[PDB]
């Protein structure tokens, strides 16, 4: 299963497919993988919709306690922080991508951020504007490094994201492509100075049309 | 991967996914797994491209040996017996499924033939009408069980199959769906008395387009 | 051993095979494995008579420890919350839950199902039916063709019993129902009105219908 | 999987189950496990299809073989020593049942035989009047028990047989029961002084409905 | 390490990387892996210098072996049979084979690509383009965005430079272009007028400009 | 992946290369390896970039904690002291080295101290004048004893600083060398008098620009 | 590695060579190995610098600590007991060599003592005048059991340990003889009644050097 | 143990210490690892006295049974050949040589190499190394190639590759100034192969020795 | 078990001790371990009895089948590479020491050949002037290095074998000392340019007490 997140002019976007495997059957066609956990964060897991959930909702209850302790709430590093603790005290297993927007930076053209976990749980900031992770981040991030240089904006960053995922699945089958007969597809997460806020299904699965219509009127001409 | 087979009223349809792969990753969208072997019998393997067509030129080319030795081919008995000979001996993998066509059957409707085998190389003649084999023929057998009342002959043959096999995908990653942006679809042979031929790709995209219209 | 549950226009059903092995051998033919667990939800092991009894009591208790310390019943959400933590618990057979939200804005979709996965991870299914148990896959391709046939209550109990028939006719483990001995799969019905267990006649009536028409 | 053979005054009678399964999977229901393999013996394997038709043919090919290079068939003592030949070359899981009928026997009332097999392959004749191989055989061989006593010819034989399989297939999940809903039914052979012959699927039919109506 | 093969109007380009590694050193960075194997074949293996010598070597005697012996040479399918005879057998590496199909009824799709999987099977690829070896993900990944670019021979050989050239960048087994040391990937292009080696100055000028490209 | 550092009259130079791999795959291109830890004193790890700023800050956290409590500074065989206990806590994995100036020293020139740690948490002051730790190591220390009698201050030893983890790079795959595409190039810290300084990027794109042109 | 100590007429001389490896690979050439733990007792393990240095340090402090509580240092049984109860606390590796003065001994003239530990943590106080332990302990107990009619001071005791030390080199890869290039020579402790003293490095220096020119 | 290989302006030279051990123990002292096979070639092994003579033994037999048989001597590409289906029929040799049919005479010389799976490898570097102090002679070599020019500068960076290799690495032995006993060297030119003097191995150790000191 | 050999100006000496040993128990005390087995050679192994006779047997047999053949006996490097054709063949246990006379060679006061066979079956010829095999074998080799320079004749030079074979014996218990109380001594070979001779019993058990005196 593949999440991905990227760096936009302005903020971040993050979405992840919605499929589950137990072996080679699919277990789920409607896994919600990408979950606000407060104003300016956002987690993705690419497990199964509970991991995913139960996860984001634990450290959603820890961001939250401190600022209802404190009165403001944890800086950047601080969120990072206490998220590698979390991940850490687990492995006693799918990691984490947490994508995020400091409201404190001083260039805020630049104030997204990706967060990142490797099989010893411990995090990494990416710096080359974009990451994946699953079973289908290697195609995703392939994917993004020939397509990063089109992102100008939200809606330009939130299509790359979708074709990333799309190339993921079209390559790796425990991704799940678009379902353009029951109408499931990627959700998403996009965050900016404003806050984190849910991309509507609608843009999504008009992108997500667009990039089929796209593809297949290439492979008509190369062939 | 999977491969299906149903008998129809005046012969035998055989149609298989073209997927392949190495773990989670896709590594074929264009594999032939069906193969016509002699005028009458096709067979299908759920594996690799070249399993599937390697198996197949050996057991065609044994059923032409016999033929062009003793002036006649051998009995569908006779086939299967061939058959099994080299399906136990490779055991010593991917389970062969054939389909086929009896032209001494005494009864020309129900003349179709389904052989399949099991892990330590048995054979097995299908009396149910239809069979599956590969990491999705649960899907496509309980998929059959409630669309063979439909089958009335090749045409309906031919679209039970096809939805079957899309049945297959649908809640199997490791069996190819009908791939509308590249234009690849199943594969096909239906076998009758008048022999086996391949069914044309735009017959099988037809079919495919209905059932997926069908399902939206 | 086979549990179905599915969706209707109105509430949810929930419906258990009868049989229980020890390997090869049938050991037992009247094992009940579906129980309502409070006025709105009712629990589906595919194990043992006893461990879905077990179960369903202990999970039973748990809810209404809560209802009488409270004053009021947990929020759905608190439901699944907690029989989770149960079954988290226990791992250190694997539940279907049926409810219905009395508190959900539409009332025709306020019927739920709840799962769990090998590592006791719950799942709300969306696709309208669910099964679990070693019969679950051909109950689940046989409701997926059947499913466009639920309109109401009864034509939704029918194909609960029709699945589990799908289940024993290619699955060993699953029972199918005993014309010999009269006995039949295990029902619950779940809608506004509460939780209320489906009469043996009408299982009856019903495996006895579907019988005649394969036949 | 099951199969049972008894003695009755005058004869043999062999039965068998129309089961198979991959595990927990029902994979068969047509499944044929009891052959006629001369015209006085019958074979049984407890196993699949395949193993069961490959091994009956190839005992079969056996005993016609030496008929036709000598002139006369085996002694029955010589079937049986043919028969543990090729159950030890096969062992270097399933184990065969032949049941029989001793054409020079000076008692043709008792000429009926049964042998077995062990999972050595060690041949046993029964003298016990009746046997059982396969997964549900101790659940048959203790219903035969109280029901031996009922045993004067060859119907009282043959409903004991069909009894037995029911009773195999009510405790034990790998033994198929009579399908009343597609009509199949376990298969059975008859051996007595003019040969050996299979019983109709109808009379078979007869019995296992009087045994379900008499449970009911 | 990666070997890239892709089909362009008129044939076929392989390129292979130079590096072989022993675990994490670096042991080699001159090594050949694309080898002539007669008129109209080139074979690429992913290993050391030795096993894609020796292979190729082998290969290249038995083809002008049935040449000399039947006074012809074999058809496509006749020397992938035997390329695959001879896979099987030292499996009791995995090559990919590069050729023009001087027979074919269309001059412009006479390009051949095979490949081999772990069990010694043999796959003629029909998407254009294939790789092999560690960073042949990456290779595949990077061709299937460029591939609409490869008009010709030499836009053929830029994407298939632009692929290995992507297989570096994120696969420490592969090596890149070294400016230091004058050392590029050697190529391999095939035609209607038979199979050439690519000169070493065309494959550097098209490694600077990929290069002055990314920076 | 490489750290190196090297006593040069005057003080100590610590650098590191950019890189981290996931098996072959490259996961990391600006990883920063090598910290200062207080005034006088920097940790480098040959791991991820996690595990060298984790060190690192607890390390930061455990000095300043020290000298908020009791007034003064830990002396130098204190502050190693302290690292030791750290690493052992640790082990009940990547080991660390330590480049720190000793300001109590009686001969300021070589006052620089270098630090490093074994398989079983053992330190080690080396007294070669240059270590290195990390999959390169070997090629590193082999380039540091050629060209080690070059190094006479500050420049020189940040000269031949670079020029070890661009041997190291060149021979052992899971180092990083100077990415000249897109502009990375080692970390380096410099401890001298004055306390310790991050060697700005500028100088470092400097050396190791001309290391190439020089081997071009 | 290799720890010889010997006993002299007025008392014990412990010398280590200065080699650490890491299989094949030399990665100490300066490694002390044998320190002066109090006033008239010195340890010597054969392993890291670390070891070496950690073992000795926390051994000293001990011994001061018991004499600043009582007011008396321990009877040199009383050190043994409390090294015995530190090696068996760190089994549960290299064995430590531990040579001292018991300055409460009736005869002053065999006042030297030697403890060695077996691989159980046992003690041994060495009777036969002198002991090795490490890699290359056999080789250095053989030369000294030769050489030892020649010890019969100080000077000559120390001139036979660094001839012991220098045949463990000859014979063993893992020990280290003296570097003549880099002036790096074994280090030796000496102590009599007078107390423990660090031999100078400028006498090993000499010592070494005549024993290379007299076997030239 | 090492052995070194390089090639110079008109030739190439190989050289190996003379060390064996078992386990942790010395061995040996005078074990000689290279060994002259033919006119033109020389093979070094890093092991034991006996596998080193016994495996230039059977090579050179080999070399001279198909000069007997054939009239001439095998090519270059040849006698590399029957070094591989000899390596691969036991199963790691480096090979000196001096190609007498190569177009140029400044770089005729040659040097193959074997790894773990038993592949041959010409060297293109100019230099290499096998056994256990080859990373550390190969970095030697490395900084002082440069210096080659001749025969005699060629031996010199060759016998401080070996230094360099037994200065940090245990199982390598140093020039023995107390035995007398220093590395043994092979030169390959057109002029064939000569085994080089121990006096000029011992003034080259020497120099080394003053120098670093 | 222990076997040392010598060169001294004009020939070679070769001795072995008398014990063997199943464990810990002593289970022979008279066992000779050194056979001539040519005019100009002798084989030393130690282990067993019947291992050290049928060896030196065997190899003795070869030798003089070859001179019977040929006419002329083997050049000493003909000797020594049938000798390791016989190991290697054995060893797909102990391995051999052999002691020989060159006749051919240029020096004879030079002409003493020792050699010993490694744990891969590969040959060395010694140039150290002596060598040991056996569990006592260092000792023997530390006790000879510093004897050596005594050694100016075939008296001086059994005296020193004798001394090297006490001094493995004290120090390791598997190898057997002289027996003054059975009158058992160690066994021994001498061979110069009249050939090998066998070591009268009477000369080893004067130089055996004298360096018992010595010791005492």
């Amino acid at each position: 299963x593949t999440i991905v997140a990227l760096k936009y002019p302005g903020g971040v976007v993050m979405a992840g497919d919605r499929r589950s495997t137990q072996g080679n059957m699919i277990s789920g066609r409607d896994v919600r993988k990408v979950y606000i956990t407060d104003d300016y964060t956002a987690t993705g897991i690419a497990g199964t919709a509970a991991v995913a959930v139960e996860f984001a909702r634990l450290y959603a209850v820890e961001l939250e306690h401190y600022e209802k302790l404190e009165g403001v709430p944890l800086t950047f590093a601080g969120k990072i922080n206490r998220l590698a603790i979390m991940v850490r005290g687990n492995l006693a297993l799918a990691l984490p991508l947490l994508a995020g927007y400091d409201i404190h930076a001083s260039d805020p053209q630049s104030a997204g951020r990706i967060v990142s976990f490797d099989a010893a749980g411990g995090w990494n900031i990416e710096e080359e504007g974009y990451q994946a992770v699953g079973s289908g981040s290697l195609f995703a991030k392939s994917s993004m490094k020939k397509l990063y240089s089109q992102v100008t904006d939200g809606d330009s960053g939130l299509r790359v994201a979708v074709e990333a995922l799309y190339d993921a699945a079209d390559d790796d089958s425990a991704t799940g492509g678009p379902d353009l007969v029951r109408g499931i597809f990627p959700t998403a997460v996009i965050i900016d100075a404003d806050g984190a806020v849910d991309v509507p299904e609608s843009r999504i699965a008009e992108l997500a049309r667009a990039i089929i219509e796209s593809r297949s009127g290439a492979d008509t001409f190369g062939s």
